[PDB]
């Protein structure tokens, strides 16, 4: 016990990749909805 290991350097990448990722995932679904209400209306 008491042994204070730290996670460190690129761990963090990774995270950061997920929050990265989960935003282009997010304005792909704003790029549908919206390319698709373009062909609704006349």
């Amino acid at each position: 016990k008491k042994n204070s290991y730290s996670y460190g350097w690129s761990f963090y990448f990774g995270a950061l990749s997920f929050i990265i990722a989960e935003m282009v995932g997010v304005l792909a679904v704003h790029m549908f909805i919206d390319r698709h209400k373009q062909l609704t209306g006349g």
